[PDB]
């Protein structure tokens, strides 16, 4: 009967840290990994929590795998669905006018289309008063984009946020809680060596925000400190 | 891709209906029939789901055929292995003191030894955190046996349940989920025309139980309503 989070993209980085943090707060976790990555930090974590962490497989860019996960989990209910999975393009220093079509397509599919297909397909596994979240980025804020850089990633997260606003409009005036999280610039393999925050300086706050967002209907764009991020 | 159940004994009755019900839930099914039985209701079901239901042959009382199936399914992974196959003796009104040695041996082999041999030999086709189930019966409960009748069948299912408890003990340090199902008294060729439940009143609940047991390690004895059955 323990509360359970379905955490999509939990193999490493922020997603793995989120799984560890929910487990420390007494929740169960179903976390997803991609089949191709071999053994991950999440596999090591599952050995420490053998009865409380379950690992499922999902590449979010494969719609058949999203449906397969939905079928596997159809006898389960999740208090929170959180889509952490995201990446960046091979060469983030390229401007939008320099990126290859393949790189543009790949990142828009991975970061914008695919998290939305996950939430649309798996929303039924969450109660109607539950919480659906996606890991966005402060870089997806258009109002805050005064400096550019990381051009393709920025557009992918801006598109994600807009898609999520339209999803939220279809749930207007219902109890569903929704959140786009900006975790801060964190020293993971994605954030890089110059990132301002350690994992432990971001993830407890993200988890605090998610727990507090439950029961507060509607979509918000919130950072790891609970501050509203401008669209 | 899609989750797959290996359903042993799916030709007729409850087993055939379970195949149909899993297909309705977005699962794929590999179902077994006895080769010498010619065409079965499962073959008709395969006409309607030719890409999602595959039929293999197996007489569970023939160890060489269990080994042959294991080789045939080499490299396949099944989220659920469920052994449905079972029968009863030619004259169920006979007391234990009346049954012939042949009838005793035949039923003990078919209902108790053989499902366990299937489970032991095919367990390697299921993940360490998968689900292995066997169709038992409420008649196999020793604590619930206040009224007798069906004497030989009752003993065969009690032995099955005990054998499965020992199998479960060997898996106590693993996340393997296991279930013995009591489906209720159902109007199949085995249950007879006087049985209380239609197939459709039992099978959706059995499948509900299986999908909800996936991910909950350890062995339980559960009926089609999810109630615990006393050993
Ligand atoms: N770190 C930061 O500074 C920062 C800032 C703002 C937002 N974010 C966001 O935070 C999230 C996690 O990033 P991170 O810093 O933890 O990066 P990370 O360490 O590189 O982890 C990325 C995670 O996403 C998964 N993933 C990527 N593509 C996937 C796909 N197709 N299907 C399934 N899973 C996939 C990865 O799985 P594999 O192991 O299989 O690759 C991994 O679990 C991303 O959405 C990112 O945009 C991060
Ligand atoms: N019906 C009830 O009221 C009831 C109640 C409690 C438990 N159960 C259990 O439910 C299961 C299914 O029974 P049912 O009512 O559906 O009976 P059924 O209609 O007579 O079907 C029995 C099934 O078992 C298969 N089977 C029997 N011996 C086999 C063997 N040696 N190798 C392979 N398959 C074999 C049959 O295949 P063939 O077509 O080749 O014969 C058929 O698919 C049994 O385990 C039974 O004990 C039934
Ligand atoms: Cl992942
Ligand atoms: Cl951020
Ligand atoms: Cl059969
Ligand atoms: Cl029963």
């Amino acid at each position: 009967p323990r509360p359970t989070i379905l955490l999509v993209g939990a193999s490493r980085g922020l997603g793995h840290a989120m799984a560890a943090e929910f487990l420390k707060r007494g929740w169960d976790v179903v976390g997803t990994v991609r089949a191709d990555r071999g053994r991950t930090p999440l596999h090591a974590l599952a050995e420490a929590y053998p009865d409380r962490l379950r690992i499922e497989t999902l590449d979010i860019t494969q719609p058949e795998q999203i449906r397969a996960l939905a079928a596997r989990l159809s006898g389960r209910v999740f208090d929170i669905l959180f889509v952490n999975a995201g990446t960046t393009n091979p060469d983030p220093t390229q401007t939008i006018g320099e990126v290859s079509t393949d790189d543009f397509v790949d990142l828009m599919i991975t970061n914008a289309l695919s998290p939305m297909r996950v939430v649309e397909t798996l929303a039924g596994l969450v109660p109607r008063d539950g919480l659906i979240g996606i890991m966005s980025s402060g870089q997806g804020s258009i109002a805050d984009n005064e400096s550019g850089q990381r051009e393709l990633y920025r557009g992918s997260k801006a598109a994600l946020n807009q898609f999520m606003r339209s999803f939220a409009a279809r749930h207007a005036q219902t109890p569903l809680a929704m959140v786009l999280i900006a975790p801060g610039w964190v020293r993971t393999e994605l954030g890089g060596p110059d990132a301002r925050l350690s994992i432990d300086e971001s993830v407890p706050g993200v988890v605090d925000v998610l727990l507090a967002k439950r029961g507060r209907a509607g979509l918000e764009y919130l950072d790891y400190r609970g501050r509203t991020v401008r669209w």
